[PDB]
């Protein structure tokens, strides 16, 4: 919307729609988290804080009118500002077919660990607790090719004894995932037909069961680029956000020792 | 709504309509700050939490990504309970006028303060300022009757060199007003024609104006009548509320020190 | 129109349109010489001098052709400037409802006592003749509430001797009405009718008719808003106005010596 400026930067439609392209491609495979959440729709540049459900008294013992506070969660808002030359930019009407944008894809690499660190391990100072620290619900595994059969094969028997199912999920780390190769075809039958997840950002594995709300990602707005002002023969550009995030069951998760 | 569970208390149709009535009186003449303040409509049994509209940068000097989080006033609710005698209650449907409801007046009357000290003197444990703490608009009178008239016309001087306008109103102490009672059309024609309250909250006078939308009280529930539980020959009920209170333009009020 | 460069300015239609209000509302209580003169509609921008209707002969005494040149009053033109904060200028969209906006205040106030001085005392440099000049038209009168009375008795009969007539006003200064304040129905009636108006622009009092067309004021442009230039983090606005004045039949004016 109108709160970012875009219409008083000098550029062009070509020039504004090559700069989105480019972007939307990088955050489609590195935003790791958002392949096996919940999102809830967005609410707003406005919105501020999300309801808990309960009250906390603070009145005395002995009086005739007691009263107290309800309870929420805020939201967290960030921003981050790059720039780029507009000479190089100028070539793109001669037409030049491959522009050198080199400043963007650092940002936006260094923006999407931000997410995932919040996600994988809280935040400490807006309440938020992530999902390594539930240490209740843990089994320990070997370091063989038969051993992580064994111990799949053992943590299908605990989702049973409450009433949980649907589809399972395996999320593990790319390289122990190297050891484990010749066994891949078992696996998948093994998981009654599930799928494999592997990322840099753990050290271990995990299991979760994928039938529907139990781990919710909250959005104010979503990712947005904007204008700020004009140098010498640069431009300065920023990226922004709001969001948080909150876990319901946590019967739904179990941790791999190894 | 269901939440207040009245279905369950064994009491009929005409001994229901006959509690509400007595305590719809009373609560209309003793609730002294509702007659000259706005009142935002009713959002809900759920509602939480109200927005302020800013931030609040917690992160470091010398970093890539930057952030913070917003900002917001909680909501207070209320609860107060008391007890009535059944074989009382039951002469109605024999046929008596005047049935003994005591125990229901001290607790309404017990409840209407607690509202007027929150609007006249503020919390300080939700984060609420009164109107009687903002010291900068004030202006010192006399205490003789010309002296009254004197400054209702100096207050309106200062009125004008800001653009604030409209209709005025009185607000004074019901023993101070005692003393000034040979002129009272000199004060309504001074004023403009506007009006005059008397009150037992306040020690002085002050001068507001009411064009509209400087002063505002948020509800999210109104005030509500439930039931508890039963006792050898009694009944036990409740009285309920959720509220908060703002303060938007500080140039529509002024402070008479007397 | 197109000479305010209003759609250069980084900002928003909402951004806009609050700060006309804010500036509308002063603009209609300090302006005090409005209140009993006329308007003469606006011209446009390229209006430059008024025509009054005489010749000034130049040549000499024993020529066959003889020659002279036409008279004028020409306009004035003003242009006052001040700066604002776009961060604190931002939360407007974030939802804040009370944004400081008080550098357009004290140059709002400004702009007002310019008009009147040049309406109540003259200009010397353009060739303007003020009301407070015309010493020909004066009354002696006391300073107890009845000599109040007897002066404007006094002053309603030298209206007659000529053919004025109309509705009659009073403008007065602010100290002095407090001291007569216990007659004020009185005059009311003895006027006739008529209307009161308390100022802190003058020190003594004076007697107007209100009949039409005799002092009058000319407009080319009315008041403005523009913008010229941006900072570093903050942005640069103006203010304008083209105008003049006359005083055409002296005969409806009447001053209160005191
Ligand atoms: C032939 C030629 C073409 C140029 N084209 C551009 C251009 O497309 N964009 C630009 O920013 N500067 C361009 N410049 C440079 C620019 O005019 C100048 O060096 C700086 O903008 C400071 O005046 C060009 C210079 C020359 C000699
Ligand atoms: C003639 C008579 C009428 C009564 N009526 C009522 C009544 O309407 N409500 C009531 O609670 N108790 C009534 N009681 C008393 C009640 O039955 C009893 O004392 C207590 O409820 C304990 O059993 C009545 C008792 C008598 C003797
Ligand atoms: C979370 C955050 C929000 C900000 N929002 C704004 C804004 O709305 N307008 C603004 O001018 N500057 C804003 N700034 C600051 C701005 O980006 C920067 O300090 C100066 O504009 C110089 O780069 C913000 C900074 C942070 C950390």
């Amino acid at each position: 919307m109108e709160f970012l400026k875009r219409s008083f930067a000098p550029l062009t439609e070509k020039q504004w729609q090559e700069i989105d392209n480019r972007a939307r491609e990088i955050f489609k495979t590195q935003l790791y988290g958002r392949k096996f959440v919940d999102v809830e729709g967005p609410y707003g540049w406005e919105y501020a804080a999300h309801p808990l459900g309960e009250v906390e008294v603070l009145s005395d013992e002995n009086e005739v009118v007691k009263w107290g506070l309800r309870k929420s969660l805020p939201l967290i808002e960030l921003r981050a500002t790059f720039t780029l030359d507009l000479w190089e930019l100028d070539n793109l009407e001669r037409g030049k077919p491959n522009v050198d944008l080199s400043s963007l894809e650092e940002t936006v690499r260094k923006v999407a660990e931000f997410e995932d660190e919040v996600i994988f391990r809280g935040c400490e100072k807006s309440g938020v607790k992530g999902l390594l620290s539930f240490e209740e619900r843990k089994i320990e595994c070997g370091s063989t090719p038969k051993d992580l059969l064994e111990a799949i094969v053992r943590a299908l028997s605990i989702f049973s004894k409450d009433g949980i199912e649907g589809p399972y999920t395996l999320v593990i780390n790319t390289d122990r995932w190297i050891n484990f190769l010749k066994e891949e075809k078992r696996v998948e039958e093994c998981l009654r037909g599930g799928k494999i997840i592997t990322t840099p950002r753990i050290e271990d594995a995990l299991v979760v069961s994928e039938r529907g709300g139990d781990f919710k990602l909250i959005l104010g707005q979503d990712l947005s680029i904007g204008y700020e002002d004009r140098e010498k023969d640069a431009v300065r550009l920023f990226i922004t956000e709001t969001f948080t995030f909150q876990v319901v069951n946590p019967e739904a998760l179990i941790l791999l020792k190894f």
